[PDB]
């Protein structure tokens, strides 16, 4: 209605000229709204229309991750904003679909993952992008605002985030004492880091029809760190199986490996109620503050 206008119009002071009969909504969070349409040329693409200021500073570092990925990447698709502006951020759409279930709709026509069947072209192709990405000069994110740990920082990182969450909701007895062993473990930690996506999960991973990953999105949490928070997702989603294969295509394609590497994944998926602390702590919601000291093994009632 007057809405749709409203995006016509912004779109033409940032010489983008649409279709007016294709819009589509989407989420509107705490930060912008979304947009899909078509350009005159029969292009796809993607138009934030934020709803609050302070749309560029909190936006600087997720849009100079992805400049950096769009100059090093050619194996994979990232979002690229080529309008950046206060009124409005806008990319063309990556190709594919994201992998999974496409929630939020009436029908019930697309579902997760089938881990009894997942192609082992998946696997591969993730293994291909996550080898591309994490090898990016690091150098040319220092010259950045990223965070670039190197592996001593990533392992203090971790441990300043375990007691940080320890004092606020205390840890249970072994499931301190393992974050510990984790940590004291030389032999366990990467001796070297790399640019990270930061939030590899099944809707942020672009598909193609035979399952090959062709793109990635959502680079809110891109830094350079321990490069294992990127084999969560296949851990999580499949098991010690799908963790093996994602490491060996890894491997095979010359992504950095150590000895324990799975064996390190599986321990900095144990610190997943850090992360939940976090949550709570930053939100104030209770349902997560219960979460938290579930997760963290707090002695309740
Ligand atoms: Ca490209
Ligand atoms: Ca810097
Ligand atoms: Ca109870």
């Amino acid at each position: 209605s007057k809405d749709i206008k409203q995006v016509i119009e912004i779109a033409k002071k940032h010489n983008l000229f649409l279709k007016e009969e294709t819009i589509q909504f989407n989420e509107s969070g705490l930060d912008f709204q979304a947009v899909f349409a078509q350009d005159n040329n029969g292009i796809d693409w993607v138009l934030r229309l934020p709803r609050r200021e302070d749309v560029m500073p909190r936006t600087k570092v997720e849009k100079q991750a992805l400049d950096l990925v769009n100059k090093y990447a050619i194996s994979f698709q990232a979002p690229n904003w080529i309008i950046y502006t206060e009124e409005l951020i806008a990319y063309k759409k990556l190709d594919g679909v994201p992998a999974g279930t496409i929630d939020h709709n009436i029908g019930n026509y697309i579902w997760e993952i089938d881990i009894n069947n997942v192609p082992e072209l998946f696997h591969k192709s993730l293994g291909r992008v996550l080898a591309e990405l994490h090898s990016i000069p690091s150098n040319k994110a220092a010259a950045l605002d990223l965070v670039v740990h190197t592996p001593e920082e990533a392992r203090m990182s971790m441990k300043q985030r375990m007691d940080a969450v320890r004092a606020k909701f205390g840890v249970g007895e072994n499931l301190w004492n393992r974050w510990q062993a984790w940590l004291n473990d030389d032999d366990m930690w990467p001796k070297k880091t790399g640019l990270i996506h930061g939030d590899v999960h099944a809707g942020h991973t672009m598909i193609d029809k035979d399952a090959n990953v062709t793109g990635l999105i959502d680079w809110t949490e891109a830094k350079v760190t321990d490069v294992s928070h990127d084999f969560i997702f296949n851990y999580r989603a499949f098991g010690e199986e799908g963790l093996e294969a994602l490491i060996l295509a890894y491997k095979e394609i010359g992504g950095y490996y150590w000895p324990k590497m799975k064996e390190h994944i599986i321990e900095l998926n144990a610190a997943y109620p850090v992360s939940i602390a976090e949550f709570a702590l930053v939100s104030g919601i209770e349902e997560y503050e219960q979460m938290a000291k579930e997760a963290l093994e707090v002695q309740g009632s």
